[PDB]
């Protein structure tokens, strides 16, 4: 019997970047997808958050639209991948919200890699877990997302972000402050926009002749049709903001670092159009009590924002928001403190 922890993500900043093979810079968090699990003949688990037990002989890997799709598609991806594995019989239970938009799936994709990983010896390489996982997500479960999640959930490393080119794959760790939390808020708001906005910055990087947005620069811009050019302009931006994120952490400039992720979230909003209201609201009320910087993390219409705020303040902060926000919005909003930590193990 063995136990594997994997990590949620939050990605900093950089976000709508991965689809035209941008910058991103992702962390682990420490709200986990948990799986206790042995080998068996076929595959067992008992979720916790569903309360209930969902079953599959490993000659059973059609779709039956449920959770257990996540599980039969990694099942997909490794025998399609040349692999052998058998069975496994276990528990999924973890701290990590479901679709609060911290990569739960991601989350549950790579622990029931991992778990196979070490029950069965496959000796996977970090980077081929994540490729397996994405291609699972991709292929099997059929949602088309970019590298980000996946790469987040396995490279983490405690106390760092990961500053990744998607394009090139080539990464590094840059230390996040001592001091300064991610105030996490789930806005209690649990696709079709995103599909929307991939095809069109596809057509743009064909329009523009390149293949990566990160070789597009603002001039060039005025090349693409209006509705293209709205949205690809947000993410030039968006690499730019990127790579000025990652001087200012290499420099210790917290300050500096939350005046652009704020830039960032408005440009979602206004130009890429791709916030809420409930979203909004957290942005804006975090930074009148003190954060450095806010914004929504993830694909966004709904999931959560963060806030960098004084470690000392975080609670008092998410506190007074939430209390405001519910008298405000219907949802069951929560909030949450996270730190940087490492990726899927033990
Ligand atoms: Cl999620």
């Amino acid at each position: 019997m063995i136990k594997v922890k994997s990590p949620g993500r939050v990605n900093l900043i950089g976000e709508h970047t991965d689809y035209t093979y941008g910058y991103v810079m992702p962390m682990a968090i420490n709200l986990y997808t948990k799986i206790e699990a042995e080998k068996h003949g076929e595959v067992i688990l008992y979720s916790e958050h569903f309360g209930e037990e969902r079953k599959f002989s490993l000659n059973d890997l059609r779709k039956e639209n449920s959770w257990i799709d996540y599980v039969k598609g990694i099942f997909w991806v490794l025998k399609e991948s040349d692999y052998e594995v058998g069975g496994i019989k276990g528990r999924v239970s973890g701290n990590l919200p479901l679709g609060a938009g911290l990569s739960s799936s991601a989350s549950f994709e790579v622990g029931i890699l991992e778990t196979l990983d070490k029950l069965y010896n496959l000796k996977l390489d970090s980077l081929s877990k994540v490729l397996l996982a994405k291609k699972a997500e991709n292929e099997f479960v059929g949602v088309p997302c970019g590298i980000l999640d996946q790469f987040a959930v396995v490279f983490g490393r405690e106390g760092n972000v990961i500053f990744l080119d998607t394009h090139t794959l080539d990464y590094e760790y840059i230390p996040f402050p001592k001091d300064v939390s991610i105030l996490v808020f789930y806005t209690g708001v649990r696709s079709s926009e995103y599909a929307e906005r991939k095809h069109i910055a596809e057509e743009s990087l064909k329009i523009l002749g390149k293949g990566s947005s990160k070789e597009v620069r603002e001039g060039e811009l005025s090349k693409l049709p209006p509705l293209h050019r709205k949205f690809f302009g947000y993410i030039v931006r968006e690499n730019a903001r990127v790579l000025e994120v990652r001087d200012a952490l290499k420099e210790g400039n917290v300050e500096e670092v939350g005046k652009i992720l704020t830039t960032a979230h408005w440009d979602l909003a206004k130009n890429y159009e791709v916030s809420c209201k409930e979203l909004d609201f957290f942005v804006e009320r975090a930074l009148k009590l003190g954060a450095y910087g806010a914004r929504l993390t993830g694909a966004g219409f709904g999931g959560s924002a963060i806030a960098l705020v004084d470690k000392e303040d975080a609670e008092t902060i998410g506190e007074e928001i939430l209390r405001e926000y519910l008298k405000r919005f219907p949802w069951k909003a929560r909030h949450f403190i996270v730190e940087p930590s490492d990726g899927v193990g033990i």
